């Protein structure tokens, strides 16, 4: 509360380190489906069903331009990629499981970066 500080994580190496897990999203031969944003004039339905898109380039644009104000923000962008995945995809699909793979990947790494 007011004069009563918690102590609070070094967060200066935030940036850096998200953007390294990020360039290791991108690089994964499983992150086809989620490069780009998905064509909603390609993908029937995808525009009413999904209320909201996000893939990693918007990602990468979002963290290159300081649009997320924390690490939490970002996870939230993360995860959002994966559940919007998980909506319109069918589990053992290529896409569903590509996302499935890719959203297991993305926690360790987030718990091994940030969680010590
Ligand atoms: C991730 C996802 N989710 C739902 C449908 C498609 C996709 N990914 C596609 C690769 C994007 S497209 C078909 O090139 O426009």
């Amino acid at each position: 509360s007011m004069s009563v500080k918690k102590p609070k994580r070094d967060d200066s190496k935030d940036l850096a380190l998200c953007s390294m897990i990020l360039t290791e999203m991108e690089t994964h031969e499983d992150a086809w489906p989620f490069l780009l944003p998905v064509n909603l004039k390609l993908v029937p339905g995808y525009k009413k069903v999904i209320k909201k898109p996000m893939d990693f380039s918007t990602i990468r644009e979002k963290l290159s331009s300081g649009q997320y104000p924390n690490l939490e923000t970002f996870a939230l962008d993360v995860r959002l990629v994966f559940d919007n995945c998980e909506t319109f995809n069918e589990d053992d699909s290529d896409i569903g499981r590509a996302g499935h793979n890719m959203r297991k990947y993305f926690e360790k790494k987030w718990t091994d970066t940030f969680k010590v």
